[PDB]
């Protein structure tokens, strides 16, 4: 679907500041969270779809943050969430639970 047409906003970005990013999609909490353990001990990228939630994954808050942006030009009604360290997923997680997700709005960006 539409992460289809995102993904060349990420793989582009990735040759122009020649990090490494790619994207993924899963199912539950406990199968995600593993991926993240592999991206921050490496230094690198990951964009995650998990059950139509965008979660970034970067030691880069510049990547975030811009990645942030192009996901949500291309789906401006969908929730995000960004992680850095494994202590920011377990924050985020218990956020989603608690309905303390991210509010990320032109109006309120600025």
């Amino acid at each position: 679907g539409s992460d289809e047409e995102i993904r060349k906003k990420l793989e582009e970005l990735a040759k122009r500041k020649g990090k490494d990013l790619q994207l993924r999609r899963y199912n539950d909490p406990n199968e995600v969270e593993k991926s993240i353990r592999e991206a921050l001990k490496k230094g690198r990228t990951l964009i995650i779809i998990i059950n139509g939630v965008f979660v970034v994954v970067s030691t880069d808050e510049d990547l975030i943050r811009e990645i942030k942006r192009l996901i949500k030009e291309s789906n401006p009604n969908k929730k995000t969430l960004d992680v850095t360290t494994e202590e920011d997923l377990e924050e985020v997680l218990r956020r989603i639970k608690k309905g303390s997700w991210s509010l990320e709005h032109h109006h309120h960006h600025h």
